[PDB]
């Protein structure tokens, strides 16, 4: 599923992620746009023969089972397909399991390198929230 910015935004803040460890909405939003580009389906093979799966690219080295990565571990307990769905559910509880792990959003590589220190309260225009 593509989602739209405030589609995905509305979705998001009903998940709990608004300002969830202190991290506003847009940085969520932010981080989906430049990971996924708003895709459930993205999966990105690392030469680590890991794979980043889903909306916010969760990898199976250590978050989500997809039965090829060795020395996987599967902390979110769950298989990576279920971070393909159309409805982000799973996505999000990975997230913030991922965003509590001791580097907050700098766990996702495309979050720090275009939206930290941003103005990222703009991925979140004209979003009726």
């Amino acid at each position: 599923k593509v989602f739209g910015r405030c589609e995905l935004a509305a979705a998001m803040k009903r998940h709990g992620l608004d300002n969830y460890r202190g991290y506003s909405l847009g940085n969520w939003v932010c981080a989906a746009k430049f990971e996924s580009n708003f895709n459930t389906q993205a999966t990105n093979r690392n030469t680590d023969g890991s794979t980043d799966y889903g909306i916010l690219q969760i990898n199976s080295r250590w978050w989500c089972n997809d039965g090829r990565t060795p020395g996987s571990r599967n902390l979110c307990n769950i298989p990576c397909s279920a971070l393909l769905s159309s409805d982000i559910t799973a996505s999000v509880n990975c997230a913030k399991k991922i965003v509590s792990d001791g580097n907050g959003m700098n766990a996702w590589v495309a979050w720090r390198n275009r939206c930290k220190g941003t103005d990222v309260q703009a991925w979140i225009r004209g979003c009726r929230l």
